[PDB]
């Protein structure tokens, strides 16, 4: 699709089983996830945003349905105001932006 | 330009006569500039994200031109850590997700 900027670009995501809505963040180096079970070992990991710097946890090579593209890669789990799509794994599903 | 997702989407912004680097952000609401001047008037702003929240002040009727092409509208200017071109001007400048 192309996805123009007039709202917020919202898409539903399935991971783990589950839908739930995901924002596609092109200033997001990383995908942030609001508090869920998954499965496997965890790392931990910091990133910051606008307000400063947060812990979250770290696991690899999860299974995600974006916007009905499959990717696997890196999902973070942590206290993000939104679930956020970041470049990981928007360069997965072929995003590019455009003007 | 198609703008590759691999590295951070950063490009050269004018602004209040000024060079600056910025990120162009599907993620962001609002457009978010590191500490400067800007004329008119102006109202503080709280705005949030990954981290929490932080005190902006608000400037509208702004232009930038973002990577050769002129936008205007509301610029926020505040302690950001990386200058956000935010929807309010990727809009103007005709830019799009497309996967
Ligand atoms: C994976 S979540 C973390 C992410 N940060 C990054 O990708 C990169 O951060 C950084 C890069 C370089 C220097 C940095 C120094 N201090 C902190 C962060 C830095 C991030 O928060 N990105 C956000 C933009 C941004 C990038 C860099 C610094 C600060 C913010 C995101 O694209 C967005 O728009 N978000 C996510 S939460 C809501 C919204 C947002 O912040 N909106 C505004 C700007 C507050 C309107």
């Amino acid at each position: 699709p192309q996805i123009t900027l007039w709202k917020r670009p919202l898409v539903t995501i399935k991971i783990g089983g589950q839908l739930k809505e995901a924002l596609l963040d092109t200033g997001a180096d990383d995908t942030v996830i609001e508090e869920m079970s998954l499965p496997g070992r965890w790392k931990p990991k910091m990133i910051g945003g606008i307000g400063g710097f947060i812990k979250v946890r770290q696991y690899d090579q999860i299974i995600i349905e974006i916007a009905g593209h499959k990717a696997i890669g890196t999902v973070l789990v942590g206290p993000t105001p939104v679930n956020i799509i970041g470049r990981n794994l928007l360069t997965q599903i072929g995003a590019t932006l455009n003007f």
